[PDB]
């Protein structure tokens, strides 16, 4: 394989580091739910980590970050609103990246083969 498996260890583990930062700004906007500044940083980190499992190949995984892209495009306008509940479906898929990386030493989606 011509590709630096250094990079791939990083980025692994600076995906932890940003289901932390993301989950720490959760809690900052169910303190403050409708802190656009703060949804716009977790949306932002949220598109880092997509990039990252696009780029990896996993659609199942990026399908979990796709979900927190519309959801949070969506809180920045009053239109929507930003409901108390909601917030915590952001964190239980954000909380779900975690358990979903789990299964990326398996890779066995459900198909048999």
């Amino acid at each position: 394989m011509g590709s630096h498996q250094e990079y791939i260890k990083k980025v692994t583990d600076e995906l932890k580091e940003l289901i932390q930062n993301v989950n720490d700004d959760i809690k900052e906007v169910e303190k403050n739910p409708e802190d656009m500044e703060y949804w716009n940083k977790i949306y932002r980190l949220v598109h880092t980590m997509k990039e990252i499992t696009e780029t990896m190949g996993f659609s199942s995984v990026a399908k979990v970050l796709h979900t927190i892209m519309n959801l949070v495009d969506k809180m920045l306008n009053s239109e929507i609103k930003i409901t108390s509940d909601l917030i915590d479906k952001v964190k239980k898929k954000l909380d779900m990246v975690t358990r979903e990386l789990d299964k990326k030493v398996s890779g066995s989606y459900l198909v048999p083969r």
